[PDB]
DNA sequence: GGGTTTCCACTTATTCAACATTTTAG
DNA sequence: CCTAAAATGTTGAATAAGTGGAAACC
């Protein structure tokens, strides 16, 4: 029953929304197509009391399971985008996303108009869609002849404030507890690990972090055609002064939570130094094991 | 109406999270 | 030698993004 701060709601919907705009083929529509215009939300079941808690902050969207191990909140009903709308306004995104909120509104408003029931609406929607997510499938070009642009401007911009990077943590963050096989006396080195990763996309917000935040560094990785980025802080000094503070203070949404706190347990323990004795490797490799995929 | 809207079931591609090992710095 | 810090690479599923079907609203 509890409601999400608002930057920390849009954080969260730069790492994990998306907006739809749906084009359908309908033979029973006056000009032969009918529209579907949305925002959405998709997370692992275990997530669920985020959706249940974006949905009593807005007021507004529906959620229902999505296969066996997933379930979305979705916002399709016209007048409560509205909602949406005024809270984007106010909080807006930060990512390239924003772009896609932007086509969002421009379908907005020719629904609005109720243009999208007349020839030409339906056409300035498809211009839209075309230039939204993935874009036309070829059936949809094929069947408006039209020379149509894909392209947008990139979106540029900084992160606004700590509740905003909160909330993008919750979705893009990981947190872990890296155990090294080391030539120490012990054998085994503990590193702490705090990583984000982001489509190349959106380097600039991505390089930004390391200004940001005053710590990390920024790698790219290649998987055959595909690019993506992590932000990473590995020096426990960072981590213990500069990333953990920040998110004890702009506290994290959903079980990455818990990770957060369990991570904190094993900083805790390294500033100790009891990390170099048999008795806390032996806790600290406890605390992993209840981590991330083992939680 | 009956054209339009809204919801639920369910699918698809890949960008994320996750991860461990291997070097390097100091 | 002893630890800490950074780099090298994968992996596959939790995301993002999307479609089929139809109840029922206005
Ligand atoms: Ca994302
Ligand atoms: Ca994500
Ligand atoms: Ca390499
Ligand atoms: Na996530």
């Amino acid at each position: 029953r509890e409601s999400i701060n608002p930057w920390i709601l849009t954080g969260f919907a730069d790492a994990e929304g998306s907006f739809l705009l749906r084009i359908r083929n309908n033979n029973k529509s006056s000009v032969g197509y009918s529209t579907e215009l949305g925002f959405q939300i998709t997370l692992h079941n275990k997530d669920k009391s985020i959706l249940e808690n974006i949905q009593s902050t807005w007021k507004v969207g529906v959620i229902a399971n999505s296969g066996d191990n997933a379930v979305s909140l979705k916002v399709t009903r016209f007048e409560d985008l509205k909602v949406i709308i005024d809270h984007f306004e106010k909080y807006p995104l930060i990512t390239q996303k924003l772009g896609d909120y932007k086509l969002f509104k421009q379908a907005f408003s020719v629904m609005e108009n109720k243009e999208h029931l007349k020839e030409n609406g339906i056409k300035e929607l498809v211009r839209i869609k075309a230039k939204l997510n993935w874009g036309l499938t070829d059936e949809l070009k094929k069947a408006f002849p039209e020379n149509i642009s894909k392209e947008r401007s990139l979106i540029n911009k900084n992160i606004p404030n700590f509740k905003w990077l909160a909330g993008f943590t919750s979705g893009e963050g990981h947190f872990r507890v890296n155990l090294i096989k080391s030539k120490s006396k012990l054998g085994v080195q503990v590193q702490l690990v705090f990583t984000i990763t982001q489509h190349i996309k959106d380097k600039n917000l991505m390089n930004s972090l390391i200004t940001y935040l005053g710590c990390g560094y920024i790698y790219e990785f290649n998987k055959s055609e595909f690019s993506w980025l992590d932000f990473r802080v590995t020096k426990f000094s960072d981590i213990n002064d500069k990333i953990i503070p920040v998110f004890q203070e702009n506290t994290l949404i959903g079980v990455k939570l818990e990770d957060f706190e369990d991570w904190c347990k094993v900083a805790k323990l390294i500033e100790e130094k009891k990390h170099l004795t048999e008795s806390g490797l032996d806790e600290i490799k406890k605390i992993k094991l209840n981590m991330n995929k083992g939680r």
